[PDB]
């Protein structure tokens, strides 16, 4: 009821995805990292409309790895850290584990490798969607949330700091 309406919320506008391929799927798998791209730019597009432009993602040509930056500002500091994950072959029914690797063992809610730990909750909301969940949603309700929980208790913490 209420679970339901904070998902909507969070993610209404974000594309929601269709194919259910993923790495050796070929063809399926080139019509998946479309509608993947799609969802993700059309993210970030309503994230520049609402100030909140937070991250930038790239795969290599096959799509299996993706890389690239997301942004916190804490106390108007912005503070930036590098991201990358492999997509599992069983996608997009086993969610990829995001890894920020310049915060690995700074918090317990982390793997090794600065894989982040998603929660009890998301992992079977993502289980309920799928194959209509992409990039764009664990991103949204993945790593923003823990974004919003992790950045401020480490820089109150002291073991993370601000570069110009």
């Amino acid at each position: 009821g209420m679970a339901d309406e904070a998902t909507r919320r969070v993610v209404s506008e974000i594309p929601v995805l269709k194919t259910n391929a993923g790495p050796r799927d070929r063809e399926l798998w080139v019509q998946r990292l479309k509608e993947e791209y799609q969802s993700l730019i059309r993210y970030v597009e309503n994230n520049k409309n609402a100030d909140n432009d937070w991250f930038r993602l790239e795969s290599n040509k096959e799509g299996t790895r993706w890389f690239g930056k997301c942004w916190y500002i804490h106390d108007l500091l912005k503070y930036e850290f590098d991201i990358e994950f492999d997509i599992p072959i069983t996608y997009p029914t086993t969610a990829p584990e995001i890894a920020v690797p310049e915060l690995d063992g700074k918090t317990a809610k982390m793997a090794r490798g600065g894989k982040i730990c998603l929660t009890d909750h998301a992992k079977p909301l993502w289980a309920r969607n799928v194959p209509k969940f992409g990039l764009a949603h664990l991103m949204a309700l993945g790593l923003g949330p823990w974004l919003a929980v992790e950045i401020p208790d480490l820089i109150q913490k002291g073991v993370i700091q601000h570069k110009e």
